[PDB]
């Protein structure tokens, strides 16, 4: 009922204007993002200069309002300012662009839905896993339905659902874990006009998990990849084997 | 032996220099670090903008570099462009201040370390838990210490160790798990001299941890808490339930 919308590519962003848009016929929508565009921003918070915001319209049923923030510092904002500290979902997203595997830890667009969750608020991030041809209200209307048939009793404390959408056609959506999938960086290296060797990070995708209920085998298969995750980190399998040895 | 170091505070940072002055003694030790304080700057990189080094001193044994990158930019940067894809120890830190719970997310210093899990190289992250009076020496004789009798070969693919050193007397080290410590937090509202309201993010910790071998009960104890990490956030559990259900 009382929805909480943010995302990492900006207030401007259709991908998150379409996404309010729809979710506003229904419910109290308000929406806080970043006053400009954010990419592999990761998990990071803002407590070392001071954060702003400013009023902005997307519509006359949602309530809008940019800030100088991380997504992560939108969701506290938003929370304190400007909800009076009552939310019930937040969605965050509807990112141009997948948020799979290890590239989750860079995702502005995952960070602002843990920042729910390490609230303890159901929080849902959602990717359209297309850069090039995004489908933004293809994704958004998948949410949707989605929360018709989703139980969030079912949704564990601390816990959020990584949401990454074919851009195509959706065959269906499935639960999956979290992929290795990761990348082979390497630079290209150029010189300035003053002399400068400047460096462009660039590379190449690994996918090579061998299980087969993983986040990009079921995009790929034109199927709605959704992963519950936490922000705990521990591994649980080496710890116990690190103690029977020590 | 080629043992690269790295931080989230800086190339300056007292706190990295006295780490790699320690470890050079024995060990062929570069150093890449941001060129300025980071905070709360959590798993960023940088792939919109060129990143940059230039050649720093710090000692006639250890070859320095800072860079206009994020801890985790700095990881790639050495291992690309100059170790030549011969690393066999990244250690990001002797930080100022505890990196603890589910402030791990926003971790700079964690990211660093947790960059060189995602390319499975051994990694450690470690912190001085007492920011007002941090002991940077007695943190790195620490980890040569602990180095000694740390298996390597336990430490699972993937995985990384966050290590928080107690300023005062270390009555010893525990292995850990990662706790649910966090925040209580909310803004204060000032003005501007043009008139405009600005926030400041403040907060009280919240440490209702249940079991007792987590990271910050390990350090309030006086312990070295050491928690082996991985990228994998998927909650298993939850997902387990979901799929029973649907």
């Amino acid at each position: 009922m009382r929805i909480l919308v943010t995302n990492d590519d900006g207030i401007q962003s259709k991908g998150i204007i379409v996404l309010a848009e729809l979710l506003s016929e229904e419910h109290e929508v308000f929406v806080v993002a970043p006053d400009k565009e954010r990419s592999a921003t990761g998990h990071s918070i803002t407590i070392h200069v001071p954060l702003w915001m400013k009023k902005v319209f997307i519509s006359e049923r949602v309530v809008a309002y940019s800030t100088t923030g991380t997504p992560a510092d939108c969701v506290k904002l938003a929370y304190n300012v400007v909800m009076d500290k009552r939310v019930d979902l937040i969605v965050s997203g509807v990112n141009r662009g997948p948020n799979m595997g290890m590239d989750i830890l860079h995702s502005g667009t995952v960070s602002g839905a843990m920042e729910g969750a390490m609230m303890n608020i159901p929080s849902i991030a959602i990717s359209s896993a297309n850069y090039e041809s995004p489908d933004f209200e293809g994704a958004a209307r998948f949410l949707i339905d989605f929360l018709k048939e989703f139980d969030f009793s079912l949704l564990d404390p601390f816990t959020m659902l990584n949401i990454n959408v074919p851009a195509g056609e959706i065959k269906g959506w499935r639960f999956t874990r979290q992929s290795r999938r990761r990348w082979n960086d390497y630079f290209e290296e150029r010189v300035s006009p003053f002399g400068e060797k400047y460096y462009w990070m660039m590379g190449e995708v690994i996918e090579d998990d061998d299980r087969d209920d993983v986040d990009y085998k079921a995009v790929r298969e034109g199927y709605v990849s959704i992963t519950p995750i936490h922000p705990f980190l521990t591994n649980e399998q080496c710890l116990k084997k690190l103690r029977e040895v020590y």
